[PDB]
């Protein structure tokens, strides 16, 4: 059976590093690593460095493609100080590590030789505000496709990829659990834009951000593991994020281990798990690279799209 | 508002021919032209020749892409007598002209300088046989996604694009209105494969043939026009195809104009129109090039994806 995909173990994948230099310190890694994440410099070298080599091979190759369409159209030569931005999507469940994966990726690419402008945007900022979610009866479906302003999202990425000087995204506050009035993240003709969220790989009856991705990753793990990671993070957060009296979820800080486990499981069951099974997982087949994690968070398997 | 798309009129589009030679005679065109189609050598020159220039620019460019992934993987050099097959999808309603568009495209590309092997496959052969459609209660939904063996279809195109020496498709008989026992269409590592059908541009919870297309066309027209074309073709066929006593639809040959119009409208209303509105039209946003036809079948407008 021929296949669009090729499967690697960590042994096979890490050979593909060739001579890519490691440009990240252990301390720098910490600044990027999320609560509960196990990524170390060795995963960076054995997993993220071949990745970064793949990507940089494909950035130049993907530029030929837009150049052919320019040539056809009898369009001028593209300013080499403004190529067409390479767009990278990163997807997966809540709690699977995908935001760290994306932050690490950004760090690695920014440190490539010619110092590319590499911006990172999460879909959080494109959530409808709570007052608007409440209007729509969606206050308990944050993360589902319909809880996002997908039109604004598509506009944002279309703007950036189509060469705009600047494009703006709104900004979400996890502390306050809402969009921040007046806050903008401004992206200015970067060379690479990484877009990370749950359903960014979705497809449908209109052109969507996934149709603009030049490359995508999906961070995968067994569902039962993800839940464990999610519950455990929730318990840990009683003394980090929920401890802040300003935090929308401050009431959780004083939950017993057992009360906390019960609350987190209920949130997993009613929100995150269904969103995962119904919307996120069905996008996995399309990702250029699936990063498969074991129960201990360690990436030991990879699936690349060769077609 | 920035846009993934650029819109042309025939004036703007035909300028993009540059010096592409016309290699098709009027007689050759006839061999390709479907009952009721108005395509002439002038549409070929003003519409299909820029198209063919776009495509050939993108074939070489799209090869860089697969080469980068080979390089990354430390794969050998690709035999230049066997590149990775460029896959082209052609979609649209029944009766809109898309099969002629595809046959013409094949003729034009086969006549490019180095004489590329250019195969053409329609999704007809991947319809479930009638006995199997009946089992599924689908004898009146031929053309809807579920009336096709989509797994076999995906396998076929995956086989070809992944470099197989040969791949086989079953063969449908319009005369008999069923799959022909024992018949195979054999495709042998072509340089380009054109795949044409109603829903070939569809997307979903699994990797599908649209995810393998390097380029796609959608042949568009106003729904009311398509219906007129469909009814008129049905009336014309009383003296061509339905006239054959072997034809599954021979009974239609003896319909009055008015009986025929009533039968065709009913088939349009209950089968083709719903399939168009529900399944085919929602794929239009993704096509690389939409060919928009006026009431007289003439292509006067085009929409290209630049992103
Ligand atoms: N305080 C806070 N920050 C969050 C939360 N969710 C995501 N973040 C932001 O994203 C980072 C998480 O890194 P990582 O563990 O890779 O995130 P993830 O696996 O995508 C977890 P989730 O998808 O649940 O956010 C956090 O360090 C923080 O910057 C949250 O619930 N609370
Ligand atoms: N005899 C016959 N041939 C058909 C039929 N439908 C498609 N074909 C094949 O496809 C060709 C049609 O050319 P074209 O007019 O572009 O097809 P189309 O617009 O896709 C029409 P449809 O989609 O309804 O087949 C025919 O000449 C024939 O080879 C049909 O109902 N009867
Ligand atoms: C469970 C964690 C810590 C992991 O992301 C986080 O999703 C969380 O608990 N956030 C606040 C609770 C909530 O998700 O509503
Ligand atoms: C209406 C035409 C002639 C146009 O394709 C053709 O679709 C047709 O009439 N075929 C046989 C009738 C049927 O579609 O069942």
């Amino acid at each position: 059976e021929p296949s669009p995909y090729v499967e690697f173990d960590r042994r096979q994948w890490r050979a593909l590093r060739m001579s890519t230099p490691l440009a990240l310190t252990e301390e720098e890694l910490v600044g990027l690593r999320g609560l509960g994440e196990q990524i170390d410099l060795l995963e960076v070298e054995e997993v993220y460095l071949p990745l970064a080599r793949l990507i940089h091979l494909q950035v130049a190759a993907r530029q030929r493609l837009f150049a052919a369409t320019a040539e056809f159209l009898g369009e001028p030569q593209q300013n080499p100080d403004r190529p067409v931005p390479f767009i990278i999507g990163v997807a997966g469940s809540v709690a699977v590590g995908k935001s760290t994966t994306a932050r690490v990726l950004q760090a690695l690419l920014a440190r490539w030789d010619h110092h590319p402008r590499v911006d990172l945007v999460t879909t959080d900022g494109f959530l409808y505000p709570n007052a608007e979610l409440q209007r729509r009866n969606l206050m308990h479906r944050k993360g589902f496709p319909e809880s996002y302003n997908r039109r604004a999202l598509m506009r944002f990425v279309t703007s950036v990829k189509s060469g705009s000087d600047y494009a703006c995204a709104p900004v979400y506050s996890h502390l306050h659990y809402d969009i921040i009035p007046g806050a903008e993240q401004v992206v200015r003709h970067p060379d690479i834009l990484i877009l990370e969220g749950l359903n960014v790989l979705q497809t449908g009856p209109t052109l969507m951000v996934s149709d603009l991705f030049d490359f995508s990753l999906y961070v995968d793990a067994r569902i039962e593991d993800i839940e464990q990671w999610y519950v455990s993070r929730f318990l840990a957060m009683r003394t980090t994020a929920f401890a802040d009296p300003e935090s929308h979820f401050h009431h959780y800080a004083a939950f017993s281990d057992s009360q906390a486990v019960v609350a987190a499981r209920e949130i997993w069951r009613t929100i995150n798990r269904p969103n995962l099974v119904e919307n996120i997982l069905p996008t996995r087949p399309r990702a250029t690279l699936v990063l498969r994690k074991d129960a201990d968070h360690s990436i030991n398997r990879l699936r690349l799209r060769k077609l």
